[PDB]
């Protein structure tokens, strides 16, 4: 099976389905739009994340970052007054180095996350989008930057006028990706960001048509009106789309035979099936791996139901 | 005073003569023959050493990196089987992370070393020899390799048979090492190996006749027949050169003024007079801060007497 994962939503989902699904036929497809080089290396926070969840090693308080890591040379740069961009543990920077000596040598960022993937032990397919570069920059009063600065810089407290993930049209879908298509026809879109964790994805040359030729499932980021973590409450808007399930599933419209919205929300079931897709509810506030499972076996019997 | 340094004998004499003489005064020319991008940022040990040597946090055990310093990331990368090419420190790494943004930025290696030198608190000045790139091939019966490879991966046990200093013929001597001639008159050449320490800074285009206008006072690296520390044993003989002080200044007989070596060897002051230098004998076996002490004292006075 195929997943397409960005932020903390769908990890939290995988942490769940790698319960209930032999971990080898797991295909990850991560986002690569929020890879920025800090401090001479290659930091690909949504890969990362998915390679420590694997690897049991995932911070599960803040959901990125290892457990229980050390911040020696992130320490010593504050002391002397300078800001490394986000909080670098020590044990997080090998993996930046480790990717990164291979990219110096020549391979590409899908080879360094597949030697990672051996190091780490590591049996499921974790694959980057694009072995291209794709940079999100978000559109505010204060200016443009990028996600890194208004999320973690600016604590995402900017107004957002719009999105601009730039690179994307000119990035090409990872060969090995492409190859996991061709042998897969399940892919599952986990509750994150539509705009910035998952439409990088599906904003690739060639992936919408190539979803329109699978079994598409996806799980509501929003629980009501709001996401339950993200800046998907700003984001969103300025793009266009109605904050709410409804939204999320007319921004897949093109392509999702099967949507899963939250209990609570309690919606118009006969409204969906007019977008084009049958929708079912369940819970998906995962606020425990064993909610996690839950819902992951829910999204497995869709699947398997017709 | 100008002193050249490289190696750890010309640091620990730095240590003595730090403690004899207002610091504003002591300009440091640093080697960068050495320098290489490990990880993702510029390592210039040479220039590191001295840093932390005028900001009380060198470490006195091995005479290189930081004090008590910590390993984190170091010690990731070994579990997995990753060695980066040597010990690097977390507190170290600031460093090279600090510089090489810096560089990244568009800056040269002396604005980094002026930035690292403010952070820092040093009132010497630490200026590199050159803000071009120099890299010390050796030349061994197994092939040809950085000098760290030869040093510090192979532990210096191949059989040495050429040394080669890539790029000094097409390096300049840094404007702010030009600035600082104009000014000085004393120039002093600490106790380090004279091929690859010492060696590229006076290899550069012009020194040598630079040198020539002024008083120069050399300390002998080798006492007897071999040196204190390090490969200058092999070095040496690897460029046609006798291992013993008067090998020593026959190599830099060309602008040597005054030339002290150790008292364990009491050569004929005839054949020095020969070579154009006054020379005098000291203990240069620097075994603690009051021996250097000692030691910078005698060359003060080298000065001095003229
Ligand atoms: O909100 C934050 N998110 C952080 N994230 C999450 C995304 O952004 C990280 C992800 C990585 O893979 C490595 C380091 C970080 C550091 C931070 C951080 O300091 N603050
Ligand atoms: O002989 C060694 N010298 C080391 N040196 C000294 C030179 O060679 C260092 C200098 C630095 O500035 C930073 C790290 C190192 C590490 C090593 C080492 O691991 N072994």
């Amino acid at each position: 099976m195929i997943i397409f994962s960005g932020g903390t939503g769908t990890p939290k989902l995988l942490d769940g389905l790698k319960e209930i699904l032999p971990e080898e036929e797991l295909t990850v497809v991560v986002n690569t739009a929020e890879d920025l080089w800090v401090s001479g290396n290659l930091i690909s926070p949504d890969l990362d994340t998915v390679l420590y969840l694997f690897s049991d090693q995932i911070d599960r308080k803040r959901w990125w970052g290892i457990e229980n890591d050390t911040f020696g040379t992130y320490e010593r740069m504050k002391e002397l007054g300078i800001e490394e961009g986000l909080k670098l543990g020590d044990r997080d920077r090998a993996t930046h180095i480790i990717r990164s000596n291979i990219i110096r040598d020549g391979a590409s960022l899908t080879d360094s996350t597949v030697k990672l993937s051996s190091l780490f032990g590591i049996k499921a397919n974790i694959l980057p989008m694009s072995d291209d570069p794709v940079s999100t920059y978000i559109e505010t009063a204060e200016g443009i930057m990028h996600f890194q600065d208004f999320w973690i810089g600016k604590r995402g407290e900017p107004d957002v006028r719009g999105v601009d993930i730039r690179g994307v049209s000119e990035a090409s879908i990872s060969p090995k990706v492409l190859e996991a298509f061709e042998k897969e026809e399940n892919i599952l879109i986990g509750p994150s960001n539509p705009i910035t964790s998952i439409g990088p994805i599906i904003s690739l040359p060639g992936m919408r048509e190539l979803l329109k030729k699978k079994k598409v499932v996806a799980v509501s980021p929003i629980i009501g009106n709001a996401p339950v973590s993200g800046p998907a409450g700003k984001l969103m808007p300025a793009c266009g789309i109605e904050v709410s399930s409804m939204g999320v599933a007319e921004y897949y419209q093109d392509f999702l035979d099967v949507f899963v919205f939250d209990e609570r929300d309690r919606a118009d079931e006969f409204a969906f099936e007019r977008l084009g897709c049958h929708a079912s509810r369940a819970d998906t506030l995962m606020t425990s791996t064993e909610k996690s499972k839950e819902l992951a076996e829910i999204v497995v019997q869709a699947f398997l139901e017709h």
